[PDB]
């Protein structure tokens, strides 16, 4: 699933991780640690939306 930033744009997706900053490819959302935040802008976890219909 997708997820996206609602201060930047910046989308999660768990497919793709997020490898420069610790998460590996097909790490889902809720797996990511307390402390991740988004690595555009910032923002903590709480400011990301699932997009899903
Ligand atoms: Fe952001």
């Amino acid at each position: 699933a997708k997820w996206v930033c609602k201060i930047c744009g910046y989308i999660y997706d768990e497919d793709a991780g997020d490898p420069d900053n610790g998460i590996s490819p097909g790490t889902k959302f809720e797996e990511l640690p307390d402390d991740w935040v988004c690595p555009i802008c910032g923002a903590p976890k709480s400011e990301f939306e699932k997009l899903e219909d």
